[PDB]
């Protein structure tokens, strides 16, 4: 899990710049990639305001820290976890690096990918590990 969604985190983030016309240079595991490039995409297809409002909240700089993020991020499971809001997290972070892309701050694009490997390790694994752990997330969504 550490490595592993480090890795996830990642692959993630590099599909959706590249996806975007952005750099990733700032940087069954192959099936669950797969699956959550999908669900991603699939979500930003219906909800597509890219979390303006959240990125707002966080406003990032060079001199954001990890609580900070932590507490934005803690908005989308103020009902607790469930598979669609972990895939908003991820989406949550593309739209973040994209938005620091945008403001000449690809500095952050590492630090982002840092802080989500870490609450997704700390917030999210302990629901996802109860719930079949990514095994059930490619069985719904692969």
């Amino acid at each position: 899990m550490s490595q592993s969604n480090r890795e996830l985190v990642v692959d993630f983030l590099s599909y959706k710049l590249s996806q975007k016309g952005y750099s990733w240079s700032q940087f069954p595991m192959a099936a669950v990639k797969q699956a959550l490039r999908e669900a991603g995409d699939e979500f930003e297809l219906r909800y597509r305001r890219a979390f303006s409002d959240l990125t707002s909240q966080l406003h990032i700089t060079p001199g954001t820290a990890y609580q900070s993020f932590e507490q934005v991020v803690n908005e989308l499971f103020r009902d607790g976890v469930n598979w669609g809001r972990i895939v908003a997290f991820f989406s949550f972070g593309g739209a973040l690096c994209v938005e620091s892309v945008d403001k000449e701050m690809q500095v952050l694009v590492s630090r982002i990918a840092a802080w989500m490997a870490t609450y997704l390790n700390d917030h999210l694994e302990p629901w996802i590990q109860e719930n079949g752990g990514w095994d059930t997330f490619v069985e719904l969504y692969g």
